[PDB]
């Protein structure tokens, strides 16, 4: 996160970290079993690590839970990042408390214009390298279709939003690919793609969490 803040432990407590030796994106439990990333944080041997504030230090809220299975979108299409979703199965159910808790899916997409919750351990700076090492958070609104689609020509289909800031300056970034982006208090987004980061004109991208329900729901019915 570009620009952004210091959430405070714990207060996003849906935010998951992703881990295969290294934190490698975020995601968001969406109940006690089942995580929602981005299908481009694919990787075999994922460990789901939830309560986390400094993923570098244990202090005592954490549930390290493997992944029993993952499952990619059946129409990801990784060139244009299109139906850029995943859903990971836990090998155990999370205990849910006040600090590892579950975020509602979306019944209504979200209204351009909306302030939304970005939350992510991606790089902090615009140009060049920081990653922090506790949670950073970041408001953003949503932006309207014509604006998105005129940054992005040719890119941007009705499986997509922008969220940001045109002028620069304050964007998610590498490293918080898959977390969420949380509007109204339901998942509305998945952090995806853009352009650099927090660059003039360049928003991000996100994955439009409300145009998959129906198949999160009859996944999670089969798996
Ligand atoms: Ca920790």
């Amino acid at each position: 996160i570009v620009g952004g803040y210091t959430c405070g432990a714990n207060t996003v407590p849906y935010q998951v970290s992703l881990n295969s030796g290294y934190h490698f994106c975020g995601g968001s439990l969406i109940n006690s079993q089942w995580v929602v990333s981005a299908a481009h944080c694919y990787k075999s041997g994922i460990q789901v690590r939830l309560g986390e504030d400094n993923i570098n230090v244990v202090e005592g809220n954490e549930q390290f839970i493997s992944a029993s299975k993952s499952i990619v979108h059946p129409s990801y299409n990784s060139n244009t990042l299109n139906n850029d979703i995943m859903l990971i199965k836990l090998k155990s159910a999370a205990s849910l408390n006040s600090r590892v808790a579950s975020i509602s899916l979306p019944t209504s997409c979200a209204s351009a214009g909306t302030q939304c919750l970005i939350s992510g351990w991606g790089n902090t700076k615009s140009s060049g390298t920081s990653y922090p090492d506790v949670l950073k958070c970041l408001k953003a609104p949503i932006l309207s279709d014509s604006s998105c689609k005129s940054a992005y020509p040719g890119q941007i289909t009705s499986n997509m939003f922008c969220a940001g800031y045109l002028e620069g300056g304050k964007d998610s970034c590498q490293g918080d690919s898959g977390g969420p982006v949380v509007c109204s208090g339901k998942l509305q987004g998945i952090v995806s793609w853009g352009s650099g980061c927090a660059q003039k004109n360049k928003p991000g991208v996100y994955t439009k969490v409300c145009n998959y329900v129906s198949w999160i729901k009859q996944t999670i019915a089969s798996n």
